[PDB]
């Protein structure tokens, strides 16, 4: 089967001959745009081409774009270990008409390089979609024009309980473009827990979305209505490690040729031997993220960007401690990860020692306070009379050993432990008050 850098470059190449313009992978972070923190999907860098206020010299592109989905609008840094499809950082595969073809043709390509036999050639009867409850267009073209059976094509409506709010209504952020999508999924099989979109159990890892495209009609604005765009356009992404995962026939992402590798190098430095612990799927998904940010410019802070990056630093390293690691190890991981990337990771590269001295640095850094910080929640959690862990308590952790919240709740969470939030909220603000008081005017 094809490699993950095959994959890709036969996602691009297919594009390319579809006469769209191969554009470079943005970096992970914006420099114009301060409602984003951090690119989360291949429409970022485009954003003013769709709300009509920029202009390409082409009308259609195609790119393999690195994302981070670990805050902001769409954040799965929580799904990460549990699930076999999420990921911090991943690729989206995409294709983009800017003001060039429209409905009909942008499923028309997808179902072309999905299912044809001379390009992916996946079993077709494998395949569901979704529409918008509303789009009647979009059922329309994968009834009768592309012939997908009625049975497997879903209609989704507003199901996250307000307007506009649904899986089948794709929205960059609070505000910017935006638009009904419809989305492939593809079926692993019955030997995977799960049932189909809309179903009770879709939630499952069985049906697995594999490539969404938005139909781009809207800039929503802070309010929350619609404003039209100028143009309607198409915003495709498929991610490539689901696609890798089909491809290369695995159930998970974690299994794909990149994963492998990098897992079992992942286990080399931390001294595990199971190789399906799921903190070993943890850390190689977050050295990803981690390298990438750093390599895009984030240094590790207390605050905005810093922080998150911070946060996922630590929470791997806690990780690393469970398996057992003896000495600094996270760092240690780039060489490999540099190893799996192809050219989709050239930044990281070229930058390569850099990278390294800044995990290295962090790492120590936290390490003055990891295992301290861990018996002191080991203490409290041997004498804890319920299920949730008081806010007080994860607020020393925080204040005293530079523990985020959600790493403790990550701890907690392997128990079966849940952390008062809203207590751990309320001894910040009682904190900020203290220094309101003592800092005067
Ligand atoms: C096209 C659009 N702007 C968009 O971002 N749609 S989307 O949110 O659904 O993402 C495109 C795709 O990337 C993949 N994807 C999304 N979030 C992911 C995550 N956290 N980890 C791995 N893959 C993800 C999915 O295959 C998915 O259909």
């Amino acid at each position: 089967s094809k490699s993950t850098a095959e994959i890709r470059q036969a996602f691009l190449d297919f594009f390319h001959s579809k006469g769209h313009q191969v554009v470079a992978s943005s970096s992970l972070v914006p420099h114009n745009d301060p409602t984003l923190l951090f690119t989360n999907a291949g429409m970022n860098q485009f954003k003013d081409v769709f709300l009509g206020l920029d202009k390409r010299n082409y009308s259609r592109a195609t790119t393999s774009q690195r994302c981070v989905r670990a805050g902001g609008k769409h954040n799965d840094l929580e799904n990460v270990g549990y699930t076999a499809r999420h990921h911090t950082f991943f690729e989206m595969l995409g294709n983009f008409s800017f003001g060039d073809y429209f409905k009909l043709d942008a499923i028309l390509f997808a179902w072309l390089l999905l299912t044809s036999e001379k390009w992916f050639a996946l079993p077709k009867e494998r395949l569901w979609v979704t529409v918008y409850e509303s789009d009647d267009e979009a059922y329309e073209i994968w009834e009768k024009e592309v012939g997908i059976p009625r049975e497997r094509i879903i209609r989704i409506g507003d199901n996250k309980g307000a307007p506009y709010a649904s899986d089948n209504f794709w929205q960059m952020g609070d505000t910017g473009p935006c638009g009904p999508c419809t989305e492939i999924f593809y079926d692993h099989g019955d030997h995977i827990w799960g049932g189909p979109p809309g179903s009770p159990e879709e939630d499952g890892d069985r049906y697995i979305e594999i490539w969404n495209i938005v139909f781009m009609q809207f800039n929503r604005q802070a309010d929350g209505t619609m404003e039209p765009l100028p143009k309607p356009s198409v915003d495709t992404g498929m991610g490539l490690e689901r696609i890798a995962a089909v491809l290369q026939h695995v159930n998970s992402n974690y299994d794909i040729d990149l994963f492998r590798t990098l897992i079992q190098a992942v286990a080399k430095v931390t001294g595990a031997t199971d190789l399906s612990n799921k903190s070993l799927r943890v850390i190689a998904d977050h050295i990803r993220s981690c390298a990438f940010l750093i390599a895009d410019g984030v240094m590790p802070s207390n605050e905005n960007r810093g922080y998150v990056l911070r946060r996922i630093i630590r929470r791997a390293v806690r990780h690393g401690n469970m398996l057992g690691a003896k000495e600094t190890f996270f760092y240690k991981l780039v060489g490999p990860l540099i190893d799996v990337m192809g050219s989709a990771g050239e930044d990281l590269k070229r930058q390569q020692a850099q990278v390294e001295q800044v995990l290295k640095t962090e790492e120590e850094q936290f390490a003055r306070t990891l295992e301290r910080g861990l018996a002191l929640l080991d203490e409290e959690l041997a004498k804890l009379s319920g299920d949730t862990l008081d806010g007080e308590t994860a607020f020393r952790l925080y204040d005293t050993y530079g523990f985020p919240v959600d790493l403790t709740a990550d701890v907690c969470r392997e128990r079966n432990i849940k952390v008062d939030e809203a207590g751990f909220e309320a001894a910040m603000e009682e904190q900020r008050r203290r220094a309101r008081e003592a800092s005067g005017f």
